[PDB]
C-alpha cells in the first residue's frame, strides 16, 4: 500500500494545521528578553503556514481529492506532534521545538518532491519545492539564533 | 460555576473549530454563488481568527493560560464539526455557518453577563464588539437564505 | 412607551433630516471662513450618513423595519429644517448646526439610559459611541462661535 | 414641461434625493441568494448618485440658482417616486424599481440636455451627458442582470 | 481680420502665464487672518492653471500650431493685467483681483467655445468646455468667500 | 447609410487590429530607443484596449451586438496588419503606428458628425474624447519623427 | 516533429483567441450572477493576456519569431470561436470557457514533457507555473457549475 | 471629594510625565535589546500622547479646563520622575515602566468606578478601552523580563 | 561660559515647554479660526517635538546627557508659560507663539555662532536648518497677524 | 553693491524666465529622444520652479518684496530668452539649456560667497543645496551631449 | 571545472560582486544621446543582481557553506572580468561588455543547472532556473538595443 | 597633498569595502539578537551604497573619474576586511562595525576641514551631512554594546 499524490498533499494538510496551532502556543506563551521580537515573528510565521496549508488544500482539490477539514481529521492524520503548555519553557526551548517541526516538513516535503517527480506531477513538485526553499530558509535563520549552524 | 477564565477559555476552543469549519465550506462549496461565498469566507475566517487571538490574550492580561493545542480544543469547545462526506448544497453550508454563528452569539450573551456581574469591565466591552459583529453577520447570512434575522 | 426599535427608528428619520441640512448649509455658506467650513461640513455629512447606516442595520439585526422614504422621515424626525429664503451668516448656520447636535446629544442620552435599562448591550454601545463623537463637534464648534462647550 | 435649465437642475436635485434614499431602502431590505454582491453593489450606486446631486446643486449655484435643500420640498417637488417597505418583494422587483428610476432619469436627462444645448450653456449639456453616458451603462448591467436586453 | 482657432488658443497660453504669475503674487504678499486656508488655496489654483496653460499649449500644437514660449510674447499678447506690488492690500482686494481675472477668462472661453463650435474643432471645443465647467465653479466659491453672490 | 451602430462595431473590430499590431512593434522593435519605446507601446496597448471595451460596451448600451471574433474582427476592420517577416526600423514601426493613429483620428471624425447628427450625445462626446488623445498621440510620435503633427 | 519554438508559437495563437473569448463572454453575459461573473472575466484577461505577453517573449528570447497578426492567429489556433448569435445561459458561456482551460491544460501538459526532453529548464518551469494557475481556474469554475474539478 | 473633571485633568498631568519618561528610557536605554526597545519607546510615545490629547478633550467637552503647563503637570501627577544620574540596566527601565503602567492601569480602574456612579458613559468607556490597552502592554513587558502579568 | 552641550540641553528644555504650549493654544482657543489653526497647531507640535529628539540625541552623539525630567526642563528653560486662567483672543495666543517662535530663532543665532566657533560642523548645520524652518514660520504667523516678518 | 535680498530677487526674475525656457523645449522638442526628454523637462520644470518659491519665500522671511510681475521678471533677469523661430535640433536646446543651468550656476556661487561674507547662514546653506542640484544636472546633460561637465 | 553546488553557488557569489561594481562603473562614465534611459536602466539591473547576489549566498549558508564575505575572495575567485575605466568607450561598448557578463552568467548558471539537478538539490535547481529566464530576457532586450537577435 | 577629488575617491574605495563588510555581518552573524541585528545591516548596506553613489557622482560632477573596479578598491581603501574562517560573538561583529564607522567618521572630518579649506562647499556640507548620520549610528551601536557613544 503505497502513498501517492492525493494522500501526500491530505497529510501536509493535517501537518499545517497542526503546526500554526503550535506558533500560535510559543506566540502567546513566550517569555524572555526576546520576547517583542519573536513575538511578531510568530505572527509572520502564522500567516505564512496558514498560506500554505490553504495552498495545499487547494491543490488536492486541483487533482481531484478531498482535504481533511476537521480538527479531528488533523489530529489522526498529522505526524506533527503537540502538547499542552503545563511548565514554564525557556525561549530556547520554544524555539528548538519550532525548529523541530521546521525540519519535520523539510524531510516530509523532500519526500513528496520525489514522489511527485516519480508520478509526473509537475505542478505540485514545483509547489513543494518553493515552500522547501521558505523552509530551508527560516532553519538557517532560527538555527543562528540559537547559535548553531543549519544543519547541526 | 463558571468564571470570567474559564469562559474566555471556552471561547479560544469555540473559535479554533469554527475558523476550520469555515476552511471547510471555503473548500468545498459548489454552485451559482460560489465566488462571492468564496471570498466571503476568507473575510471570516482573518475576522474570527483575530477574535480567537484576541480572546486569548486578553485572558493572558488577566492572568490565565489559553487552550493552546487542537486536543485542548477539542475537549472543550461546544462548537461542532463534522467530516464532509456527502454533497451539500450552498444553502446547506450557510444554514450551518449561521447555526454556528447563532451559538456564538447566544454564549457571547452569557458571557457579557458574566463578567458586568464580576466586574470585568474590559472583557465585558470586548466581548460586546464580538456580538455586535456577530449580529450584524446573522441579518446578512439570514438575508442570503430568505429569512428574517431572528427567524 | 418607547422602546430600543422605536428609538432606534426615530434616529433613522433624524439623521436623514441632519445630513440635509448639513448640505443646506454647505451649499449655501458665504464668508469668510467659506473654504474651512464648506470642506468641514463634507466631513460632517459623511460621519453621520455612517452613523445613519449603522442605526437601520442594527434595528434590522435586532428584528427590526427601518423607515426608508422621505415621508417616513418627515413624518417621524424631530430634527427641525427650513427652507433657505433670506440670508443667514455663517454664525447662524452654524448656530443650527449645533443646536441639532444637542438635540441629537440629548436624544440619544435617552437611548443609552432606555437601552441600559432595557439590557440591549450592544446598541448601548453603539449609542455611546456616537455620542462621544457628537460631544467632541460640540467642543469645537462652539469654539467657533466663541463660547464654551455647555453654554 | 416648460423649464428653464435652472428649474430643471433643481427638479433633478429633489430627483436624485428621493432616488438615493431609494438605493438605500433597497440595500437595507433585499433578501436572497444574490444579496452579498447586489448589498454592496448599492453601496457603489448609493455614492455615486449622491455626487451627482452635489454636483447638480453646485453647478446650479454657479449659474446663479438655489437648489432645494429640505425634504420637504425635495418630496414636493421630484418626479421619482418612493413607497413604504412594507410587503416583502423579491430581489428581481426591487431591482425593477432600480432599473425604472434609471429609465426615468436618462429620459428627463435627455430633455435636459435639448434643453441646454438650445439655451446655449455648454457646460451644463456636458455635464448631462457625462451622467446620461454612466446611467446608460448602468442600465445595460441591470437589465442583463434580469435577463433582459438593455432597451427591452 | 478675424481669430481663429490657432489664435485664440496662443492667447490663453498668454493669459495663463500671467494669470499664474498673479497667483503667486498673492500667495507671497497676503496678509490678514485668512492667511493659512488662502495661502495654500492659492497653491491648488497654481497648478490647476498650470496644466490649463500646458494642455491648451498642446492642444496648439496638436492641430498645426506654434504656442508663445517666452515671457516677451506673454505680454504682448496677452488681455490679462498685472501690476507690480508696491503698497499693501487687504485679502479682499487680492480676492477680487483674482475673481476679476477668472471672470474675464470665463468670458473669453466662452467666445473660443462659440468660435471652435463654428469652426469644427469638436475637441478644443469641450476641452475649453471642461476649463469653463471648473472657472464657473471657483468663481461662486470666492464670490462667496466676499459675502456675494456668484454672477454679482 | 452607416448609422451609428455599424460604425462603433466598425470600430470594435479597427481596434482589435489596432492592439495587436501595437503588440507587435513591442516584441520585434529593435535599436537605440529600444527601453523607451518598448515600454511606451505598453502604454498605448493599455489605453486602445480600453477604447475598444468602452466602445463595445456602448454599442451594448444603446441595443447593439459588438463583433467578438477574430474572424468579424479581420472581416470588418479597415486598419491593415502584415505578418513581421523583413526587419523593419524603428522610424518604420513608428511610421505604421502613426499612419493607423491617422486613420482612427480621421474614422472617429466622421462618426462626431454622424452622432452629431443622429442626436446621439453621449457616443459623440465619447468619441470626441478619444479623438482628443489620438491627436496628442499623433503629435508626439510625427515629433519623434522629426515632422510636424500634420505634415 | 513539434520543437519548444513551435509549441509556444502554437499558444500565442491560442491565446489571443482565448482573451478573445473571454471579451465575448463578459460583454454577453446575461442573469443573476453578472455583477461577479462580469468582473471575474476582467480578472482572466488581464491574466491570460499576460502569460500571452510572456510566452511571446519567451520565444523571442530563444531565438524565435512569434506570430503577431489576427490572420496568424487564426491559422494556427487550435482554441475554437463562435460569433455570438443565438443567446447562452451563463452555463454554457462557462462551460465554453472550462473547455477551452482544459485544452490548454492538456497543451501545456504536452509541452511540459517536450521542453523536459530538450532540456528548456526556463520554458519548462514557465509552463508549469501557467498550469498551476490553469489547474486551479478549472476546480473553480467546475465547482460554480456543481461539478467537480475533473469531472 | 474627586468628580470625573478632577479625575481627567490628574490623568493629563499623569500622561505628561509619563511620556517625558518614555523619552528618557528611548535616549538613555544601553544593551543587546537595543534597537527593538528603542523603537518600541517611539510606539508608546505616540500611544500615550494620543491618551493625553484625548483625555484634555474629553475634559473640555464636558465643560473643564484642562491642566496645560510643567508647572500644573508636576503639581498634580501621582506618576514619578527622577532625573538620570547614573547608568541603569535595560531591565531597571523597563521595571520602571512597568510600574508606571501598573499606577496607570488602578488609577484608571478608580476612575472607571467613578465615571459608572457619576453617570458619565462617553468617559467611562473611553476609560475602559484605554485600560484594556494598558493591561496588554503589562502582559508583554512582563513577559519580557520574564514574569507572568500580575507577577 | 556655554559650550556646545550646553546650549543643546537648553534647547531640549525649551523645546519641552513649547509643545506643552502648542498644545495649550491647540485646547483652548476660541473664534472664526478656530478648525484651521486647531489643525495647525498639531503640525507644530509634530515638527517641534521631532526637533527636540533631534537636539536630545546629537548632543546623546557627541557624548552628553539631555534633560529628561518636567523639573529640568522648567529650571533650564528660557521659554515662558503661564497657566490659562482667563479667555485670550486668537490674535492674543498666536502672539504667544509668534513670541516663543522669535525667542527659539534669536537663541538658534547664537547656537549657530558658538557651534562654527567651537568646530561642530553638524550641530552647526542641524542648527542651521531649524532656523530655516522657524523663520519661514514667523513671517507666516506674523502675515496672519497683518504685520511684517520682522515688524 | 549687491546684498542678499538684491541677489535673491535676481534669482526670482532668472528662475521665472528659465522655467519658461523649460516649457518652450519642452513643447518644441523633435527628433529620436523626444519622449525622454520630453519628460525630463517636467521634472526640471518642478525643480525649478520650487526653487523659485523657496527663493521669493526666503526673500519674504528676511524682510524684502519678490518681483511678482513678468514686467519685473524681464526687467531683472540674467538668463536670456528667444522666441522658437526656426527648427533646433535636440542638441541645440539642450546647449541652451546646459548654458542657462551653467549661468545659475556661477551666479549661485557668487550668492553663496556673498551670503557667507554677510553672516546669512540659512540662506546660504539654501543656495549651497541648490548649486549641488544644479552640478549633478550638468554633468548628466553634459554627457548626454557627450561631453565631460566642465568641457 | 570539477565543482558541486556549493561550490557552484560560492563561484556566483564571487561574480555578481564584480557584476554589480561593473554596473555601477557603466552607470557612472556613460556618455551619448541615450544617457537618461541606460543610466536609470543601469540602477535596475544592480538592485536586481545585488538582490540574486544576496539569495545565492543564503541559500549556500541554508545548504551549510560559507560564502565568500570579502573583496579579496571575489577577485581570487571569480570568472566574470574587470577593467579600469581609463579611455572613452561608446555607449554600444559598454552594452557589449554587458551583454558579453550577462551571456557569461547564463552559461554559468545552465552548468549550475544540470549540475543541481544531478546532485538532487531541487530548490537550488529551481532558484537557479528563474534567474536564467531573467538573464535570458535581459539579453534579447539589450541585443535588440544593439540591432542584434538574441543569441546573435 | 591630497586634495577634494582624491579624498573622494578614496571614499569610494573605502565605502565598497564597507559594504562589502556590511554583508558578511548579514550574512555569518548568530546568537539571540539575530533578527534585529540582520535587518538592520540591510538598512546599513541601503544607507551606505547610497553614499557610495552620492560621492562617486559628486566627484564625477567636480570634473573627476572614480574607481569603478574591486582591484582599484582594494588598492586604495583605509578600511579593513578579513576572512570569516571561525566563529565571532555579536559582540565582536558590532565592534569591527562599530570601529569602521569611526574611521569612516574620522576621516571625513579631515575631508570637512579640507574642503573648508579649499573652497567647496557643495562637497563640505555633502560630507557634513553624512557624518551626522554616522555619528547617530556610533551612539546607538555603542549602546547595543553597553557603551556610551565616544568610549
Ligand atoms: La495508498
Ligand atoms: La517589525
Ligand atoms: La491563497
Ligand atoms: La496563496
Ligand atoms: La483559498
Ligand atoms: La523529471
Ligand atoms: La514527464
Ligand atoms: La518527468
Ligand atoms: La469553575
Ligand atoms: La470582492
Ligand atoms: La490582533
Ligand atoms: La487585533
Ligand atoms: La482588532
Ligand atoms: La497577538
Ligand atoms: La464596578
Ligand atoms: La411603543
Ligand atoms: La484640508
Ligand atoms: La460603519
Ligand atoms: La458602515
Ligand atoms: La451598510
Ligand atoms: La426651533
Ligand atoms: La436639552
Ligand atoms: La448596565
Ligand atoms: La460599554
Ligand atoms: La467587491
Ligand atoms: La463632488
Ligand atoms: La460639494
Ligand atoms: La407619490
Ligand atoms: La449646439
Ligand atoms: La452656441
Ligand atoms: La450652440
Ligand atoms: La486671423
Ligand atoms: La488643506
Ligand atoms: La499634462
Ligand atoms: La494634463
Ligand atoms: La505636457
Ligand atoms: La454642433
Ligand atoms: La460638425
Ligand atoms: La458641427
Ligand atoms: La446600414
Ligand atoms: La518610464
Ligand atoms: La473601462
Ligand atoms: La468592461
Ligand atoms: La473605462
Ligand atoms: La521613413
Ligand atoms: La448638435
Ligand atoms: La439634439
Ligand atoms: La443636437
Ligand atoms: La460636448
Ligand atoms: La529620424
Ligand atoms: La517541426
Ligand atoms: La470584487
Ligand atoms: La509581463
Ligand atoms: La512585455
Ligand atoms: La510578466
Ligand atoms: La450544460
Ligand atoms: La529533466
Ligand atoms: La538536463
Ligand atoms: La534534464
Ligand atoms: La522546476
Ligand atoms: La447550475
Ligand atoms: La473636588
Ligand atoms: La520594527
Ligand atoms: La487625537
Ligand atoms: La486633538
Ligand atoms: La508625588
Ligand atoms: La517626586
Ligand atoms: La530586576
Ligand atoms: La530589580
Ligand atoms: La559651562
Ligand atoms: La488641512
Ligand atoms: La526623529
Ligand atoms: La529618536
Ligand atoms: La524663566
Ligand atoms: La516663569
Ligand atoms: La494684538
Ligand atoms: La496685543
Ligand atoms: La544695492
Ligand atoms: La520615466
Ligand atoms: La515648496
Ligand atoms: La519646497
Ligand atoms: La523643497
Ligand atoms: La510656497
Ligand atoms: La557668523
Ligand atoms: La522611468
Ligand atoms: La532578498
Ligand atoms: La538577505
Ligand atoms: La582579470
Ligand atoms: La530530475
Ligand atoms: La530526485
Ligand atoms: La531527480
Ligand atoms: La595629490
Ligand atoms: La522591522
Ligand atoms: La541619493
Ligand atoms: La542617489
Ligand atoms: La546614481
Ligand atoms: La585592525
Ligand atoms: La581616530
Ligand atoms: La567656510
Ligand atoms: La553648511
Amino acid at each position: 500500500n503505497s502513498v501517492d499524490t492525493k494522500e501526500f498533499l491530505n497529510h501536509q494538510v493535517a501537518n499545517l494545521n497542526v503546526f500554526t496551532v503550535k506558533i500560535h502556543q510559543i506566540h502567546w506563551y513566550m517569555r524572555g528578553h526576546n520576547f517583542f521580537t519573536l513575538h511578531e515573528k510568530m505572527d509572520d510565521l502564522y500567516s505564512e503556514f496558514g498560506e500554505q496549508m490553504d495552498e495545499v488544500a487547494e491543490r488536492l482539490l486541483a487533482i481531484g481529492g478531498s482535504p481533511f477539514s476537521t480538527l479531528k481529521e488533523f489530529l489522526e492524520n498529522a505526524s506533527v506532534e503537540e502538547a499542552p503548555y503545563t511548565k514554564p519553557k525557556t525561549m530556547d526551548q520554544l524555539m528548538e521545538d519550532l525548529v523541530g517541526t521546521l525540519e519535520l516538513l523539510r524531510d516530509e516535503y523532500k519526500q513528496g518532491i520525489e514522489l511527485t517527480d516519480k508520478e509526473g506531477d509537475d505542478v505540485t513538485n514545483d509547489m513543494l519545492i518553493a515552500f522547501k526553499a521558505s523552509i530551508d530558509k527560516h532553519i538557517w535563520m532560527f538555527k543562528a539564533f540559537l547559535g548553531k549552524a543549519p544543519l547541526e
